[PDB]
Order: C-alpha cells, then structure tokens, then sequence
C-alpha cells in the first residue's frame, strides 16, 4: 500500500514471480517491457522505484513517449 512516497506506476512494467522455492516470494521483478529481471532488496522504496531507473535506462523513450512527464511533484 501507499505508506510513504508515491509513484509505484513503474510496477506496471514489471511482474513479481512466485517463490516456488525456499526463499520467500517477491524477491525479483520481471520487466513486462523487455523481460529482464530487476531485483530490489532492502531500502528501495525511496521515491524513484528501482524499476523507474531501468525504465529510464533503456525504456527512456517509452516513458517520454507515454503520458508520463515528471514523476516527482513534491520531490527534487
Ligand atoms: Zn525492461
């Protein structure tokens, strides 16, 4: 849920895989844009969802093209 920062829209370009193993689920994220895994880990939800970084890293054109201008109304 939205406890702290806001902007979990990047998730729309990623999907969490099942645990199907000893390690608890929600360990990695599968990019629905290209299909690359993007882990997060501790201390990640600090505004710019680790995902975003990947989206603007390669999908920079996708973000700009889409109706997504700025992702920080009260952040700099
Ligand atoms: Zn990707």
């Amino acid at each position: 849920g939205s406890s702290g920062s806001s902007g979990s829209e990047a998730w729309e370009y990623f999907h969490l895989a099942p645990a199907r193993a000893g390690h608890h689920p929600n360990q990695y994220a599968t990019c629905r844009l290209c299909g690359r895994q993007v882990s997060r880990g501790p201390g990640v939800n600090v505004g710019t969802t680790a995902l975003w970084k990947h989206l603007k890293s390669m999908h920079r054109e996708e973000l700009e093209k889409s109706g997504h201008g700025q992702s920080g109304p009260s952040s700099g």
